[PDB]
């Protein structure tokens, strides 16, 4: 009953092609903030850079599955913003606006609690266990792009990963 | 929460890969029959002989996971003694048996933690748990084990690199 994703450089648009589910997402928020150090060392910017932070419910054939809340540089960026009005996959954006294109990216996978705006917008219950998910991306030429946390529902998701001996 | 890359390692690669000690405790260790799940997991026939091996995990003495590990009896006579004499598995799978392990699907996922997983783990009943499953093959490509582990929420995170194929 559970999705079953496999982890891979891939966005969301492309995994649920790959379901066979419909992708649509809504706007929950978008706009600029101020790098903290952390934030600025993940997106190798001065710290209080501009950061753009996009916050999007994802939905699967019209059902909540994951809010996602992405964040770039501006500065690199300027025009990104505006462009998701035209684009609904941030990756295809990134590509056709900008020729930037991902590579590698680190994921973190943990679990813990809903805030009660979150479990609202999914419609569970607020002692739900989640997947707590990061990801940290870097384009061909080895800069970072993004910096993403989300919140999957665990009553829906389980990620699938290939394992090799070395 | 302490990090944990996703490959193909032991308990003990990956404690050791930290500044972590392992160390493990063998809560039960016994057969039970293979239902049709099982069966097909292992590559034996149902109602065959699969031995469970049940362990609590600890990082530096702290218990991190219950895992729960499955292989066909028949496949590892003396597996119990053999887990004693080496505490890893996998290097008890490599010197006893010749067995090595190539490839896995890992499965990661959310629970709650059971009344017996809680006062196992000195939590609470209804913890949010990790819950990660390993499905191995060896190098004959003959699956190995079947595993289930349980990590404590609060204390774990697996971490994965990407690379666009
Ligand atoms: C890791 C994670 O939880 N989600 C990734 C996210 O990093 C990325 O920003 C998004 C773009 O999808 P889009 O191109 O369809 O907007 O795809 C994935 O879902
Ligand atoms: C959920 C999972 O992947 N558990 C794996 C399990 O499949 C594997 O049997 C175990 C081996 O470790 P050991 O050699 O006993 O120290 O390492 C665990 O981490």
């Amino acid at each position: 009953m559970k999705v079953s994703q496999a982890l891979q450089l891939t966005s969301y648009t492309e995994d649920m092609r790959a379901q066979g589910l419909e992708p649509t997402s809504q706007l929950l928020d978008i706009g600029y903030i101020t790098a903290d150090d952390r934030l600025a060392g993940l997106l190798d910017i001065t710290a209080g850079g501009r950061v753009l932070r996009i916050e999007r419910l994802r939905m699967a054939n019209g059902e909540p599955m994951a809010i996602e809340t992405t964040h770039l540089s501006a500065k690199r960026f300027p025009a990104l913003r505006r462009s998701l009005v035209k684009y609904t996959s941030l990756y295809t954006a990134l590509a056709e606006v900008y020729d930037v294109h991902l590579a590698e990216a680190e994921e973190t996978i943990e679990t813990s609690l809903a805030t009660p705006r979150e479990a609202g917008l999914l419609g569970t219950d607020v002692g739900l266990p989640m997947l707590m998910l990061s990801r940290h991306s870097q384009d061909r030429t080895g800069q970072p792009v993004e910096w993403v946390r989300s919140v999957y529902r665990g009553d829906r998701y389980k990620f699938v990963a290939r394992l090799k001996r070395p």
